[PDB]
């Protein structure tokens, strides 16, 4: 209702399986929602913050978030939003990366709350021990090859090429939703823009096994110049302060172009509408002051690294 | 060389991955070959005899045959030669059927021979305990969706529809060949006409994992009238004497149309070329005698049920 209207205002809603059905439910019950994160490196990056902070927003509005670490799926690899087949990482690598990722995820959510404390989960726990036969029969029987081929992630790659490995990824993500739906009463899955297919696959599986649940996607973060959000000359802006220092993190945000600053405040910060609006007027009236930029920089650096880290960043600058 | 030339003469060769390469090898070494049989009922039927007897021919020429009971794959189901998606049978059902099938297979092969005694195997043993992750990575990475879609069995069904379950079957059969190649030095796989794709899939996997082996298919048994071989008014002609009695079995063969009799003698019997030719001349000169038909009937009933069974069939008639 107002949560969803707020996300809309912020521009955090790309698509929704059924807006009125979801608004209703959000408004009538404490909803268990989840977001999955695959270890593709030893650290998350700014590419994951939209999803992370959106979970947080959901939690603040009284819902219960489940952060899913892709221990199993990170061993397969999601073709979604990828133009090329990826290289398979080793079990040891993925296993090691999952542990770190788990740590950074925890920073953004509340574990102390009673009623809606978060949960961090690893899909390795239910996918790890699943036998191929069970998988092909219990999950696979539910999907025709024709439904799967039409998926953006696959459609986008058939000429380019895609192994059966990556083609099947959707089944696993599908399965995650079902399992979470069953064991945790999970009724909503959220994710970036590229996850639509995987999410809807999950819904198809629930529907076909149960005959209820929703999916929401966040839009790709845009730049006025048409370049790739987070594509720096320095390389990736990581959430690990040992890869990307708080100073570098801080600088990154401080250098937001005037064109993007207001979309980024809405996306990445917990400033109200009236605060965000006031900054817009300040942006208009005194753009050399860079008030929108400092506010973004401090807000986001505090979120991710904390005040002390922010304090250093400021004094280093 | 002569084995292969003989099969050719008989019309037991539909296709071959590389005839000269296979002829060479057959002629230079004791070849380990295999044929897989999926429990789709509690008994084999006359639809499986071409493959079975061909194994036997291979064994008689000094090669070692491996009869594979599809304990695992029989739980997935092969779309090959099927116009429609099949219903999944239960583990208990399949398990029970595998045991029977194992029994009928054993009748046709030699276990006493030293140098080339047969082996009966069950793919449940290596597929049963395989985890989905291992499967998607170790087997799946080797196949593009584009290679698999072009397969006759899939191509033939995309509009009609095919689940991911049946679509993946080829991977399992693929895997069987690899495993048998590795543990038993299996260099040749044989099967009916509809297995070409599954066989070649196996070869693709070996090639891609090892960088040697061959595939041979038997043609669909034809009728001059253009009807379906084995399609009786009575229903299936089973190899279990409790489903189809030796008398009924015997009768079935005795009623072979003059048009087919000679193709069936070549296919299903161990009569020489000169014996088969002589019967052709007898067929020409005295077709009301039905000498070709009696010979077929006795030869095949003896093979499958034995002399005593044949003796009863004859006296019952
Ligand atoms: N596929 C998502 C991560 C994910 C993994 C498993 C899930 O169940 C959900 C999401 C990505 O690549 O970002
Ligand atoms: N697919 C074959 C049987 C088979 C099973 C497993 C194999 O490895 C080989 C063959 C059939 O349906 O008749």
């Amino acid at each position: 209702m107002d949560l969803l209207a707020e996300l809309q205002w912020r521009g955090l809603v790309n698509q929704t399986t059924d807006e009125d059905g979801l608004r209703k439910l959000l408004n009538e019950e404490r909803v268990t929602l989840y977001c999955g994160f695959d270890p593709t490196a030893d650290s998350l990056h700014i590419g994951h913050l939209a999803s992370i902070l959106t979970m947080r927003r959901f939690q603040q509005a009284g819902h219960r978030p489940i952060a899913l670490v892709g221990g199993a799926t990170g061993l397969i690899g999601d073709p979604s939003g990828k133009k090329s087949e990826r290289t398979l990482n080793a079990k040891e690598t993925v296993e090691a990366w999952s542990a770190r990722i788990k740590e950074q995820l925890g920073r953004f959510l509340d574990f102390e709350a009673d009623g809606n404390p978060a949960k961090i989960k690893n899909n390795y726990d239910w996918i790890g021990p699943l036998d191929v036969i069970t998988f092909l029969r219990d999950v696979g029987k539910h999907f025709s090859v024709n439904y799967m081929m039409a998926k953006e992630s696959v459609q986008s790659r058939i000429e380019t090429g895609i192994s059966f490995t990556e083609f099947s990824y959707m089944m696993l993500q599908a399965y995650d939703f079902l399992r979470l739906y069953e064991t945790e009463g999970c009724r909503l899955q959220i994710g970036g823009s590229d996850q639509w297919g995987n999410i809807t696959a999950g819904l198809e599986l629930i529907r076909k096994t149960k005959g209820r649940a929703f999916g929401l996607t966040i839009p790709l973060v845009t730049k006025a110049d048409g370049t790739k959000f987070g594509k720096t000359e320095s390389g990736t802006i990581w959430l690990d302060k040992e890869k990307t220092s708080p100073y570098e993190f801080y600088q990154f945000w401080i250098n937001t172009d005037d064109r993007d600053v207001i979309r980024y405040l809405k996306y990445f910060t917990f400033l109200s509408k009236e605060e965000i609006e006031a900054l817009e007027q300040e942006l208009r009236e005194a753009p050399e002051k860079r008030a929108a930029q400092k506010t973004l920089a401090e807000e986001v650096t505090k979120l991710v690294h904390g005040e002390e880290a922010l304090r250093q960043a400021i004094r280093i600058s």
